[PDB]
């Protein structure tokens, strides 16, 4: 529904995953470096290196929204593809202003990059 693009060439979300390129996912992370780090420090959003697997909401010191807090569970790979489908859909009230990665690939190619940066 709507009048914008929605189709995806390339498509089972772990099929995906098990094939990404976690190159093309280090180039896909440059749209998350205004709000999130890889080396531990939290400015806008909360570091992310160590995110898969971490428990949701979960970084010391960082004010999450209620909805996020109030979440419970762990970033698995699929919980991380489907917020970031589209973030304001999928956790509303979300402070996360970050419009989402409708290709699949980019979300499995972008998650398997995070798998390597613990
Ligand atoms: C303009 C800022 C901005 C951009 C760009 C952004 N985030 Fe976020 N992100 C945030 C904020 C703020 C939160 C906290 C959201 C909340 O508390 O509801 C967050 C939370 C996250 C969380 C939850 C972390 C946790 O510790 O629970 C994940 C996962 C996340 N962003 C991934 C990404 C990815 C991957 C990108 C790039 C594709 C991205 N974000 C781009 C601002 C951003
Ligand atoms: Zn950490
Ligand atoms: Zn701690
Ligand atoms: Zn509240
Ligand atoms: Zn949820």
């Amino acid at each position: 529904m709507g009048h914008g693009a929605e189709g995806e060439e390339h498509a089972d979300f772990a099929t995906v995953l098990a094939s990404a390129d976690p190159a093309a996912g280090e180039k896909v992370f440059g749209k998350c470096k205004a709000c999130h780090k890889l080396d531990g420090n939290d400015g806008v959003g909360p570091h992310l290196n160590g995110v898969v697997g971490r428990t949701v909401a979960g970084v010391d010191g960082f004010n999450y929204s209620d909805p996020m807090k109030a979440h419970g569970g762990d970033w698995t790979p699929e919980a991380l593809q489907e917020f970031l489908t589209n973030p304001k859909a999928v956790v509303k009230g979300t402070k996360m202003a970050f419009a989402g990665l409708p290709k699949i690939e980019d979300r499995a190619n972008l998650i398997a990059y995070l798998e390597g940066q613990q």
